Order: C-alpha cells, then sequence, then structure tokens
C-alpha cells in the first residue's frame, strides 16, 4: 500500500522522506514518518504570514505599513525585495514575496515585525502546535544538519497547524482568504506537489529548500467543489540531484492521489 510505495520511493531518494495527509472532508489522515522532525526551510513562511495576519486582526499591525531597507538587509535569494530597496515594500507585499517566491529578506523583515523566531514559536504554541519550532533567521535556518531539532516541524504537526490556520477560527475570514490567496499564487512549486496533482485541482502550496539535500512542499488542495486536503512532504539527506529531489515530491503527490481512496 501507500506506505510501502513511499518506502520504495524513499530508498531511491537516498534520504529521509516524511509525508502527512489530512483530509478535512472527514478528518481521515495518513502519516509516513509523520512524527519525525524535519527541517522546515522556507515552509515556515506560511506560518510566519499567518502570525503577521493574526497581529493585523488584533490591530497591532497594518498590511499597508511600508518597511524600508537597504542592500545591507538583503539575504541571498531575495528575488522580489532586491528590486525594491529604493521604495521599500508593504507588510502585505512582503508576505506575498515570502510565500510565493521564498524571498529570504521578506521573511527576515517579517520576523523582525513579529519579534523574531521566538515570537513565531510562541504564536504556534498559542494555537496548539507544541512541536514546530523556529530558532534561527534566514539563511541559517536552512542548514538542515542531521540530528538538529532547530527550525523543524513534523509532517503531521505542520498539516494540523495548516488546518487550524486556514480553516479554523485563529484568523479572521479575510486573513484566512488572504493566506489562501498567497499560497494559491505560489511560483516556486511547479516541479513539486503540483506536478503530481490532477489538473482540475486548485492548489496552494509553500516549498522549502535547504542544505543536506532538503526539498519540501506543503499544500492545501481543493478538488472540484470538495472540502480541501492538506499534504505536507519533507525530504532531507537526499543523495540525488535537485531535479530528482523535485521529482520525489511530485511522485509523492501522484502516489497520494492514487491511494487516497483507501480507507
Amino acid at each position: 500500500a501507500l506506505s510501502e510505495q513511499l518506502a520504495e520511493l524513499e530508498k531511491r531518494s537516498g534520504g529521509r522522506l516524511g509525508v502527512a495527509v489530512l483530509d478535512t472532508a472527514t478528518g481521515r489522515r495518513f502519516g509516513y514518518r509523520g512524527d519525525e522532525r524535519f527541517p522546515m526551510c522556507s515552509t515556515f513562511k506560511a506560518l510566519l504570514a499567518a502570525a503577521v495576519l493574526a497581529r493585523v486582526d488584533q490591530g497591532k499591525e497594518n498590511l499597508d505599513r511600508r518597511i524600508t531597507y537597504g542592500k545591507e538587509d538583503l539575504v541571498d535569494y531575495s528575488p522580489v525585495t532586491e528590486k525594491h530597496v529604493g521604495d521599500g515594500m508593504t507588510v502585505a507585499e512582503l508576505c506575498e514575496a515570502a510565500i510565493t517566491y521564498s524571498d529570504n529578506t521578506a521573511a527576515n523583515l517579517l520576523l523582525e515585525a513579529l519579534g523574531g523566531p521566538a515570537a513565531l514559536t510562541a504564536f504556534l504554541r498559542s494555537i496548539g502546535d507544541n512541536v514546530t519550532r523556529l530558532d534561527r533567521w534566514e539563511p541559517e535556518l536552512n542548514t538542515a544538519a542531521p540530528g538538529d531539532p532547530r527550525d523543524t516541524t513534523t509532517p503531521a504537526a505542520m498539516a494540523a497547524t495548516l488546518r487550524t490556520l486556514l480553516l479554523g477560527d485563529v484568523l479572521s475570514p479575510a486573513s484566512r482568504q488572504q493566506l489562501v490567496d498567497w499560497l494559491i499564487a505560489n511560483k516556486t512549486g511547479d516541479k513539486r506537489l503540483r506536478a503530481g496533482l490532477p489538473a482540475d485541482d486548485r492548489v496552494g502550496d509553500k516549498t522549502g529548500t535547504g542544505e543536506h539535500g532538503t526539498t519540501n512542499d506543503i499544500a492545501v488542495i481543493w478538488p472540484p467543489n470538495r472540502a480541501p486536503i492538506l499534504v505536507a512532504v519533507y525530504l532531507t539527506e537526499s543523495q540525488v540531484d535537485a531535479d530528482a529531489r523535485d521529482a520525489v515530491i511530485a511522485e509523492v503527490a501522484r502516489l497520494v492521489v492514487a491511494a487516497w481512496h483507501h480507507h
């Protein structure tokens, strides 16, 4: 079954593969290494944007507030923020850049607006995630050293937290739709989960990439007129090249779609 298929795929990747599925139609779930820690890399940015939106809902933050910065603030891999040193960007624009491009400077600027990694972790604890932890800033949080619990989640905790944030009562309706809209507009995921999902599904996702052959993708999937399915995939310590790691994630999606009918 799916678990044996994922084990075969995992062996071919040379690394460690974690998968969680949470179907909101029924609450049906699946885990493969669902309670093992994996480096989040940029997947944390979905949670970061949620924490920012929570502050907006509380009147402590404004999506239209403009944040200025210089080249002195630019992290490697900042494809949006590097274009806006002159004029800065709004909190909303930074959230969009962090989610849809994995923009590292946007993420650091939002972390600063929140109070840093400890503040994000405290937000997660406050909504019932006792597992996920952010400890470092960009780019160090992508080090992905084996055995290091810093900056990690588990597939099951991430899927449960996504459910709470996108579909629960933590965020206002407008904030929930805004977070969904950003995920649906993601630009970094075309070779990962999306490449293995049916064309008529609407998909929002957030990728992560790091050292030690780390390639991740977390998604909210709406098949036609159906309640959504959450899928969280983490791959680390992989020994195949970048394109092959993407193909592992795409194949997880294909296997999940093909096996999800099983009760």
